[PDB]
């Protein structure tokens, strides 16, 4: 490009590692496009960044490019602070899945482009599952339960963790044409029946000894922690975020593989791609063409991709993934990229952002799940109790 020199300001949040890789990407950009200066406005961690950004934007001091979060994009977009990127001449969105792009839409306009991705996967011990003749194909929940039973029979170990959580329930609910919340977040978006069928599915696996008992599950601090039975070699699979494969694989010599999570016959597609964050442009930027060129560079340029790495998640661009698969990724990273490519074929858009009480409700769900796993209450009792509690909280 040969236009007069301009400067773009670029606001973003992160920890120290995120700051470093972002500055490295900016370095690469400034070399590639020497008639565009980037003035970074690193805002510190998430909350600090958004607290300051709100006051700066309201006062006319918005940066030209803004890292944006799913929680806040509606507010910024509706106020008119974000440039509509739909059909932007300078941004190549042919490398991004439509379902993923939908997450940046507000009332027909595109106000942010996801910059990195995550999604659910089954992470499994290849050699263990080969004993049941399972080699990673996508299966139904009932087919999966049969496979787990066969693996357990062959190994005497747990075939999978008891992977009950609010967000894996979200996946199940979506398969049943429902959602954790209704669109406005004023009530739960699923029925008791849907939750009880989920709880019963896992309860049956516990009964058969195929997933760990509640007393074992209760010790797990986080996926890939030393308290995770997969890390201990006591379980042979886990349904979790695909990003965990790098951490998990680093903790054990047994080869791990990835499958898409199980399906519900007669159901809808549960899988979605979670956008880690978004790139957005100020609606009133003086330099929209250069801003688009910068965002496009971050999304699609391989030098940017190498600089940014996997810090925020899996690269959003198919071209960047292809080029990083060829060179610049470890074996587990390559596996992640391949899984995400399969996920993108099936995934539907993520649900709208949750209501303010989500963190508490998530914790209440986990506590109910734990009570059910311990045998302190029945699935139906736990479902009823949890739902009444959550709906009361959402209504207040």
């Amino acid at each position: 490009d040969s236009k007069p020199v301009v400067t773009l300001t670029f606001g973003f949040w992160g920890d120290a590692k995120e700051e470093a890789v972002t500055l490295a990407a900016v370095k690469a950009f400034e070399k590639a496009y020497p008639n565009i200066h980037i003035q970074t406005e690193f805002g510190g961690p998430f909350n600090q960044y958004f607290t300051k950004l709100s006051t700066e934007v309201a006062g006319g001091n918005a940066p030209d490019i803004m890292q944006m979060d799913y929680e806040y994009i509606d507010a910024y977009a509706k106020e008119g602070q974000l440039l509509n990127l739909k059909g932007a001449k300078g941004i190549n969105i042919s490398t991004i899945s439509p379902s993923v792009l939908k997450s940046g839409y507000i009332d027909g306009g595109l106000y942010g482009i996801p910059n990195a991705l995550n999604n659910y996967a089954v992470i499994y011990d290849e050699a263990a599952f080969a004993k049941a003749g399972y080699h990673g194909q996508r299966v139904s929940w009932q087919q999966w339960a049969d496979i787990l039973e066969k693996v357990h029979k062959a190994t005497g170990k747990w075939a999978e963790n008891d992977d009950e959580s609010w967000q894996t329930f979200g996946y199940w609910a979506r398969q049943h044409g429902q959602h954790l919340y209704n669109a406005s977040g004023t009530k739960l978006g699923f029925t008791e029946s849907t939750l009880v069928s989920y709880l019963n599915y896992w309860a049956n696996l516990r009964k058969e000894g195929v997933v760990p008992p509640g007393t074992v599950t209760s010790l797990i601090k986080q996926t890939a922690d030393p308290t995770d039975p997969m890390v201990q070699g006591k379980s042979d699979a886990e349904l979790t975020w695909v990003n965990y494969v790098v951490s998990l694989q680093s903790e054990m010599t047994r080869s791990l593989a990835l499958a898409l999570p199980p399906t519900q016959p007669g159901g809808e597609e549960g899988l979605y791609i979670k956008p880690s964050q978004f790139w957005s442009i100020y609606s009133k930027t003086k330099y929209p063409q250069q801003a688009e060129l910068f965002v496009n560079f971050l999304l699609n340029n391989v030098q940017a991709g190498k600089a940014l790495g996997l810090v925020r998640g899996i690269p959003v661009s198919s071209s960047v993934r292809t080029q990083l698969m060829a060179s610049g990724t470890s074996a587990p990273e390559k596996a992640e990229f391949q899984l995400v490519n399969e996920a993108l074929k099936v995934a539907t858009p993520i649900d709208p952002p949750p209501p303010q009480h989500d963190k508490e409700i998530d914790q209440d769900f986990a506590n109910m799940v734990q009570a059910v796993q311990y045998g302190k209450e029945t699935p139906q009792q736990g479902a009823e109790q949890f739902m009444q509690e959550a709906n009361d909280l959402l209504q207040n």
